[PDB]
Formats: structure tokens, C-alpha cells, sequence
């Protein structure tokens, strides 16, 4: 499909993300809301798994198909599920809209199936506020 | 990966559900579990769409990509999403173990990021009583 979503779930932070990409060769639009942010800057990220058996642990570790590392020659390759930082505004929802990621529906490196996962900003999910599984949507 | 999972959820039915499959060329098992069942049969299908924006209605058709008919030619046509019956044991769970269906991880019909769905057996989401999303799992 050329869209695809996915429902945000967490104790108290929810939200719906659509992606849409017309073909492997365009570049995807990520557009939807945040619910239940404390107020600030909090990161946005695709991780490896869509598996929630285990709340947003079992996602894995975050999304990063071509290898960036910390320093020397790759650091400088794009870290395709990086999606920055999201904030809500004042009527308390966060309006998402990213247009110039890497990410994918496509390809070997499509991220259907996948997760998105909202990081805050103690326990065993680290920051992980709240994750959902990018699923295929019908075509528009 | 050469697995995936659904975590099901709804109301009162529940579970999760695996698919590992080795290869393209290997045919897939489907194991896991369903609770909250009424006892008896229950219909268990693949549908087209993980999309869970509006509860189970958003999943969609049934699965069949190679297109089943009612009747004619077309009629003698596997149906892919059909995953038969189920039903729980004394205990009141269902261990579902499924090893000759058409269902890949791989290819044009891969079901990754498309639907698991329990049919009950009034309201908008007909006999739908439980869905979730086919995630992208750790492979083994």
C-alpha cells in the first residue's frame, strides 16, 4: 500500500501517525497527533520490531538500517528512523508533520511492520512513553 | 525477519500469536493463544489491513489475495486468510497450532503489517470480537 498507520499506545500518552508514499521512488509524508505529552521537546523514533508482547521493550532498539555510528566514517550516514523531536502545543496536542526523513514503505528497508515509539523527554522501558506497530492502511 | 507476531485485543478476547516461517519456500506455522473466548468455534482470519484507527472495522476485508469466488472456476481458489475455527480448552485458552496454511512472511502476499481478527462464533464490527496488527518479531 502507499499508506500505512500507526496507533500510538501508552499509559497515559496516545496518538495516530499516518505515512504516505506514492512510490519507492517519492518521498513519504509522516502526519498525525500526540496525546498525553508532559510539555517539551520529546524524541521520535522508528524502532526494528512491531512486536508489543512486551509493551514498548519488545520494539527493539531503534531503527537504523545503513549503521550510523557514534564517531569516524559513519557517523556521518543518516540514521533513517531518527524522526527528531516532537512537542504538543497549547491545545495540548502535538501536530506531526515530516517531510524529509528516509523512511520507507518500500523496498528492503520498508518500515511496515515496525514500530513508532515516543521517548520522554524509572523502569525497564527506559523513556519509552508509548509505541504502536506501522500497519498497512488501504490505499489512497 | 522469519517471524512475526499479533497481539489481539479487544473487549473481552485476547491473545498473542506467532508466525515463523524459515523461508520463502518453507511453509509458515502460526501458534499462540487466544483467552476470553465463549466456548465453542470461532471463526480466525488474516484480514487486509492492520490499520486499527477504528477498533477492529478498520482491519477490513478477509485476506484473499488470489481471489476466491462463491461459486464458479474462481470457487476452487485457496482462500489465504482463512484460518478455520477455533475454540479454548477446559483451561479456557485456545492453543492454536497451524501448519498447512498459505500465510508468508515473504513476497507479494506477505501479511506482515496486515491483520489477525476473531470472529465471535450487535454493531458495526459484526462478529469481530479481537484484533491485531501482523508485527515484524526478532527472527530465531
Amino acid at each position: 500500500s502507499n499508506r500505512a498507520v500507526a496507533v500510538l499506545r501508552g499509559e497515559t500518552v496516545t496518538g495516530t501517525i499516518w505515512i504516505t508514499q506514492k512510490s519507492e521512488n517519492d518521498q513519504a509524508v509522516i502526519e498525525g497527533e500526540i496525546k498525553g505529552l508532559t510539555p517539551g521537546l520529546h524524541g521520535f523514533h522508528v524502532h526494528q520490531y512491531g512486536d508489543s508482547t512486551n509493551g514498548c521493550i519488545s520494539a527493539g532498539p531503534h531503527f537504523n538500517p545503513f549503521g550510523k555510528t557514534h564517531g569516524g566514517p559513519k557517523s556521518e550516514i543518516r540514521h533513517v528512523g531518527d524522526l527528531g523531536n516532537v512537542e504538543a502545543g497549547a491545545d495540548g496536542v502535538a501536530k506531526i508533520k515530516l517531510t524529509d526523513t528516509l523512511v520507507t514503505l518500500y523496498g528492503p528497508n520498508t518500515v511496515v511492520g515496525r514500530s513508532m515509539v515516543v521517548h520522554a523527554g524509572t523502569g525497564n522501558a527506559g523513556a519509552r512513553a508509548a509505541c504502536g506497530v506501522i500497519a498497512l492502511a488501504a490505499p489512497q
